[PDB]
C-alpha cells in the first residue's frame, strides 16, 4: 500500500491490521460512525514521514513544512540555496528514527492493505469499524478473506482495498 | 499515476485505459452502478505487487502479509532478524515476474490517468462506466479529451483524474 | 504527501498552502461547491510528471500516454523493443525541467498536506474552500492547527489529511 507515518494518540501501540482513525492530530482505533483513514501496515512499499536519516528539525522549514533556503552570494554573484539549520538543534544529541520509537506507526492509506475483520465481514463488501476491527459496512472493497473469523481468536483477515 | 498490480478474474488481458472493478477479488471492466477502483494503466510511476525479483512466496509471512522474522541469537547474545523461508519454496523452479504474466495488470489507483471514453464525455464533467468504458456520471474529474471520440474507433481517450 | 504536477490556468502561479481545483484541464484556486482535487506542496515524497530528464516528448507515445516501442529483429531474430523517437524532436533545442518553468505545480492529492486556513477552521474538523483558503466545511480531516488564524495575516496554517 502507500502509507504515511502517524503518532498515535496516547503514545499507545496500535497492533497491525487495526483500522484507525484521528482524534487530536493523532491516531487510535476507529469505531462507528467514525471516519476510518486508514489501516495500521506492514506491506508499505512507499512511505511518507519518516525521517531516518537525522532529526526532522535539522533544518528549519516555512509555515507550511518546506525547507527555508538562504540565498549565498559569491564571485560578483553565483547564487545557490543552502538550508537553514535549526537554532534548536544539537549535534551531542543522539538521533533515533521514527522506524524504532514506538509511538510511530505506518499507517496505510492507499491500496490493498490487509485488516481485522469480525464474522460480519463478506468478499465484495464494503465496512465499517469498531474497536478499530472491520464490521460489514458503507466503506472501502473487500477484496478476499484470508484468514477466516474465529470466536475462538476474536478476528479474521481480510484484503480490503482502501482508497 | 500511483499503481497497483491486480490479477484479472477469467485470467483475462484487460487492454489499457478501461476502466475497472473487483468480482471476488479480481478485476473485470466496469458497468454501471458498479465502483471503479481504478483504470489499466501504463503510465504509473510507482506501482505496488511487482515481485521482480522473486517469488513472492519466497520469504513465509504472517497473517497480515508481512515478513515474519526469526530472532536469531549469537556470541552471549547479538540479536538480529532474518526472513523465514518458505517450506514450499522451490530452487528447482524458475521464476518468472508479474510484469510478464498475462493475468497480472498494473491498475492505476490515484491520479491523472488516461480513460477510454464515449461521445458522452465532457471536459470538466464525472464519469460512470458501462462496458469498461467512460461514459458521463458521477465519479471523478476529466481532465481534457485528448483523442475525441469517433463511432468508427467505438471510443475516445480522456486524461481523467482519478482519486 | 503524494502528489502530481499539473499546469495553472493562466500560466499564474498558486503559492503553497492553497486548495486547488480543475477548470478546462488546468488548476485555479477553489471557491465553494466546487471540488477540491489537491493542495499546492513544497513537502511531497512522491511526485509524478516531472519529465527533468528530457522534454516530455523525446520519445513517442500511443493515445493512452505510454511509450510506443518498436520491435527490432536481428540474427536470426533476437527481438527487443526500443523507443520510437518524436518527429518533431530537437536536441537543437535546449530543454528546461518542470520544477524551473513557472506554470507547472507540485500538487498534493493524499496524505497529511499544509494547508491556508481562515478563521473558521477547527482541529478534527472537516473544510471547504473559498479564495483558495480553506473554511469550515465537509472535506477531509483537520489534524491541527500549526500557525492560528490571524486578521493581520489574512490566514492560517493546518495540516489536513487529503484523501
Ligand atoms: N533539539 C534536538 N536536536 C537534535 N536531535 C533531537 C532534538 N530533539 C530531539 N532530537 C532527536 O529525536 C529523538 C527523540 O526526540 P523526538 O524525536 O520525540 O522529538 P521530535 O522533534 O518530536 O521528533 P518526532 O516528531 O520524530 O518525535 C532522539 O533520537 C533525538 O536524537
Ligand atoms: N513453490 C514455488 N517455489 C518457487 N517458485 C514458484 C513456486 N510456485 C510458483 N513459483 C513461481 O511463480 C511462477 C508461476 O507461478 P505463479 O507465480 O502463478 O504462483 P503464485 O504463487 O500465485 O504467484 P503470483 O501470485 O505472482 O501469480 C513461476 O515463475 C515460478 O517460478
Ligand atoms: N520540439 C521540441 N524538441 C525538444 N525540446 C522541446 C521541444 N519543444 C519544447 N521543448 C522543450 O520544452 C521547454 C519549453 O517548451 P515546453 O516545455 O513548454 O513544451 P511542452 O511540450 O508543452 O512541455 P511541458 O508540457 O513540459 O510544458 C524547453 O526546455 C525546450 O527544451
Ligand atoms: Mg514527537
Ligand atoms: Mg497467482
Ligand atoms: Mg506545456
Amino acid at each position: 500500500d502507500f502509507a504515511e507515518y502517524f503518532e498515535s494518540l496516547g503514545g499507545q501501540v496500535i497492533e497491525t491490521g487495526y483500522l484507525v482513525t484521528l482524534e487530536k492530530g493523532k491516531i487510535r482505533k476507529a469505531e462507528k460512525g467514525e471516519k476510518i483513514i486508514g489501516v495500521i501496515s506492514e506491506t508499505a512499499g512507499f512511505v511518507l514521514g519518516e525521517s531516518s536519516f537525522e532529526w526532522q528539525g535539522a533544518v528549519l522549514k516555512n509555515e507550511f513544512g518546506g525547507i527555508i533556503y538562504e540565498e549565498v552570494t559569491t564571485e560578483d554573484g553565483v547564487k545557490f540555496k543552502r538550508p537553514l539549520p535549526n537554532p534548536d538543534f544539537d549535534p551531542n544529541k543522539n538521533y533515533i528514527p521514527r522506524s524504532q520509537r514506538r509511538e510511530w506507526h505506518v499507517v496505510g492509506l492507499l491500496g490493498q492493505i490487509a485488516v481485522r475483520i469480525d464474522e460480519t465481514v463478506k468478499q465484495g463488501h464494503s465496512i465499517d469499524a469498531v474497536g478499530g476491527v472491520a464490521t460489514d459496512g458503507d466503506n472501502f472493497i473487500v477484496q478476499e478473506i484470508t484468514t477466516p473469523y474465529t470466536k475462538e481468536k476474536g478476528y479474521g483477515v481480510a484484503i480490503v482495498l482502501v482508497k
